């Protein structure tokens, strides 16, 4: 009697979620709201939109796509890196624990997803923004996954300055296009697509992002990690070309310690700045990425200052 | 300048992946697709489609997309839930690591998603095909968060009975109405929708699953990973309630242990057996809720069924 219609009302209406149930889901994600750098990538958005036009309030859905995007997948990546901090601060996982922050990353991509809905209501239209969504999200997702395996294989292959970049166009390229992707098909009035100049912008802010983290230390913890950054990329097939056997095995041993000893991290920055020169190597090759902007005179990339502070 | 050349290469043309790239990064999912199942959820989607009708080229593909997304969230439940097996097999995450387990799992949701294109070539339909798509996945992340929250941070909240249904109705109903929803709305054809049914359907499997868990012990796995079920959840307010004030904080510091150990698993579920009668409760209620569809002689939830429901733990 009484059970059978409890069941019957349960069954028979939508499930049952209230405000509470939300704020509880949302605790891992909102300490990562916490973190710096909206600002910066909000700027970025305000200054695209200078060529794509879109009115406020939808440019304002784009911009909490992206927030929600980004800040999920850095929820996760710093589960996948094994990251102590994130932009100074403890990283969530280690608050709230692994299991409630990977379900809350991920039902945050799903509410992102949602509000695709929401920048149109034209059927074709939407259509192919949810196309952007699930190709780029697919790409960051390949990315990741080499990213990933190279660092947890290793040394079962060891990756080449080109296969490095082709898993970076996936990896950081995928929420550059995806962002621009959707402001250029929303935009109501342009010139060439700038989906080449975001590819260059997300190369040169990963590539940054590897160097900063040993030159800054030079915590260093893309070594603990174990990490296939760029200048570690660059010294193993240097070594390999040079024949320097002891030296290629070296800096295998130390990135298979996934150690936070600082002194063994020193070591392997001294191997890359005396004996590979990788750091003066990837300082060099930001640089050329960045003047190929910088010299563009005839507007073949472009439509500075965002550029030179892309790290934040 | 060949540097330049050849950024300028990448740069104007789609990142690049392989087939070898894609093999790699598949490792996890190609693992969890070697347990049993298959078969048995590809047997409710058959019955239920001789109601829907749809072409069978049409089924083949809501049967691709709910695969992966089943099987990608059972990878990353059992990350969740600190599980060393899952149907008998070590689970992908012991094997291949936590870090490309969640990555694939993820990937392999929005491979999904890709799929959903698939099925129709008309605009309105589809837009709603992504929208069930999109409700359900969100339904079963807010189940999944709350079960998970539960456990990890008792004993902050204590589930009701009711609390729990509600969690059960998100997490575990997500899928069986995510599928259930597509089939309905790609329909050429059919009565009442069978949304009640399959949510009746849903809570069965669920409270089944957690009730098994422990009979089938007297692993018992949940009781390691201290999750609230069903019956833990009926001891927990049965023990408040009567004022078994050392069997409620004996039940919790059990469940905080997340221990391996079979002898203290044992007490626990004897605790439920003898003092709270947890057990007895469960297969009862168990058994009033498969009445309601055995009972239902004017057809008000029902549309081989009941054979699909006596053997819902596959
Ligand atoms: C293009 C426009 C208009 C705006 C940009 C909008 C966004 C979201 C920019 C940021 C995109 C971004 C930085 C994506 C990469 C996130 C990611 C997958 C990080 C994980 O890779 P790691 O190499 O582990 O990064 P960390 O070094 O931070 O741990
Ligand atoms: C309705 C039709 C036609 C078919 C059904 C098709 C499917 C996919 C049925 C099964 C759906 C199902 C059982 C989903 C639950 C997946 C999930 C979120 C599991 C995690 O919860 P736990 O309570 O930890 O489960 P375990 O006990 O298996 O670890
Ligand atoms: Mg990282
Ligand atoms: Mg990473
Ligand atoms: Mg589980
Ligand atoms: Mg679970």
């Amino acid at each position: 009697n009484k059970m059978e219609a409890k069941i019957d009302e349960l069954i028979n209406n939508d499930p049952v979620w209230s405000s509470q149930n939300e704020s509880l889901i949302s605790k891992p994600y909102n300490h990562i709201l916490l973190k710096p750098g909206k600002n910066f990538r909000l700027n970025l958005i305000v200054q695209i939109n200078r060529v794509m036009n879109l009115p406020k309030d939808q440019l304002a859905i784009v911009s909490q796509i992206v927030e929600l995007l980004h800040n999920s997948s850095l929820l996760i990546d710093d589960i996948e890196d094994n990251a102590p901090l994130r932009r100074g601060q403890t990283t969530s996982h280690l608050i709230f624990g692994v299991p409630s922050t990977i379900n809350t990353a991920n039902y945050m991509y799903f509410r992102a997803m949602q509000l695709v809905s929401q920048l149109t209501t034209k059927e074709p239209l939407y259509h192919n923004l949810i196309t952007i969504f699930n190709e780029e999200l697919i790409n960051l997702h390949r990315g990741q996954g080499l990213d990933i395996y190279w660092r947890d294989f290793l040394p079962e292959i060891i990756p080449t300055q080109e296969m490095y970049l082709n898993m970076v166009m996936n990896k950081t390229g995928g929420l550059f296009r995806l962002t621009l992707r959707l402001m250029e098909a929303l935009s109501p009035s342009h010139g060439h697509s700038l989906v080449p100049f975001i590819n260059l912008l997300g190369i040169i802010y990963q590539i940054r992002d590897d160097y900063l983290n040993l030159k800054d230390f030079q915590f260093a913890e893309d070594i603990t990690e174990g990490k296939l950054s760029f200048p570690i990329v660059h010294a193993l097939n240097f070594t390999k070309t040079k024949g320097q056997t002891e030296q290629h095995n070296e800096i295998l041993r130390i990135l298979l310690l996934r150690t936070s000893d600082k002194d063994i991290k020193l070591k392997l920055i001294q191997i890359l700045e005396f004996d590979t020169n990788s750091l003066a190597y990837t300082k060099n090759f930001i640089n050329q990425l960045v003047n190929m902007i910088k010299n563009d005179n005839e507007n073949k990339y472009l439509p500075l200052y965002i550029i030179d502070h892309l790290s934040e």
